[PDB]
């Protein structure tokens, strides 16, 4: 069908013409929904920027500093980093009316908002590792790591280098006390640390590792789809997901076309569209296909089992200094 856009904003944004995307969904994922978008409005011609989180903050505020030609739309799964811009004088205020049932820690009022529900996961590569032998919970898994075989075969996040791994380890940290017994099992079995899913999942695909722990679902269904060797393991004891925000460049030159986006990203045709064909885990409850909350509530064991990081300016607390600073101290003991 078509988003709820208002007809005004649907010519302003034909006068645009254009959108300009900074996001860090890997465009192997993302490029179903331009595709689809474009179909929709192909009077509107994207640019799309695939971008670090971190590089994307520092090139948008730098661009804006500059006084110069940023991003559009601003997407990025680094949601202190989003929520802190979006707070901060950054963010075009726009009611999307395809958010009308959002809930309130979705968004931020009118300034930013949840597209997706993204749970962290573990994927392993069934050459090494048999399903039969991957546990599901942090203990699990702290167990595993013990073996011999594991050692020098665990990948995770670097959260001192990627700003997305910081959100998930952080959420994991606060919320799980066996997340510590588990980066001193990090430690044990020296895994490595990554600043993108692509490189840690490139070693699971080699073998040069067997396991990657907390990794986009996303990404782990659509590498599946080619790589008949990744498994992927749901966390029955807790899963953390993340909510990849959106939202639009107070000075974006294009402005209504980044509000069309938008409005596609939160509609029910976009969000079928990523649990179907995109692969990305949908934000709406009433999706079809693989990447859906309810696959996911299923996979760990009901709703209560999901810790979804609110779209909330209380999660800058996580870049309060002492607060870093209690969880990285913690976080590089443990892992060395
Ligand atoms: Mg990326």
């Amino acid at each position: 069908s078509r988003p709820a856009s208002d007809p005004q904003v649907v010519e302003a944004a034909r006068k645009e013409g254009r959108l300009i995307i900074y996001s860090a969904t890997d465009q192997s994922s993302a490029q179903a929904l331009l595709d689809d978008f474009r179909k929709l409005y192909p009077f509107i011609q994207i640019e799309y920027n695939d971008l670090g989180t971190q590089a994307i903050y520092d090139r948008f505020v730098s661009e804006t500093a500059a006084g110069a030609s940023s991003a559009d739309l601003l997407w990025s799964s680094a949601m202190e980093l989003q929520v802190k811009l979006a707070s901060e004088g950054y963010a075009l205020p726009y009611d999307s009316p395809e958010a009308k049932n959002w809930p309130a820690n979705a968004r931020l009022g009118n300034l930013a908002y949840s597209t997706t529900l993204e749970p962290a996961v573990v994927v392993y590569n069934k050459r090494f590792l048999k399903p039969e032998e991957v546990p599901t919970t942090r203990e699990g898994l702290a167990r595993l790591l013990q073996e011999p075989r594991m050692r020098g075969r665990v990948a995770t996040w670097d959260p001192e280098r990627s700003a997305v791994g910081f959100t998930i380890l952080k959420a994991d940290y606060d919320r799980f006390p066996a997340f510590q017994e588990l980066a001193r099992a990090f430690g044990k079995a020296q895994a490595a640390l990554y600043s993108s899913t692509g490189a840690a999942f490139e070693k699971v695909i080699s073998g040069e590792h067997y396991l990657a722990y907390g990794f986009f679902g996303s990404y782990a269904l659509l590498r599946q789809r080619t790589v008949k060797d990744l498994g992927i393991a749901y966390l029955t004891d807790g899963t953390v997901a993340i909510q990849r925000v959106a939202f639009i460049n107070k000075r974006a030159a294009h402005p209504n076309a980044a509000k069309l986006f938008l409005d596609y990203l939160l509609s029910l045709r976009g969000q079928n569209l990523m649990a179907y064909t995109a692969l990305i885990f949908a934000r709406r409850e009433t999706v079809v296909g693989e990447a859906t909350p309810q696959a996911l509530y299923k996979a760990v064991g009901g709703k209560d089992k999901v810790y979804a990081i609110p779209v909330s300016t209380e999660i800058l607390k996580n870049l309060d200094p002492a607060e870093r600073m209690r969880f990285l101290t913690f976080w590089r003991q443990a892992v060395r």
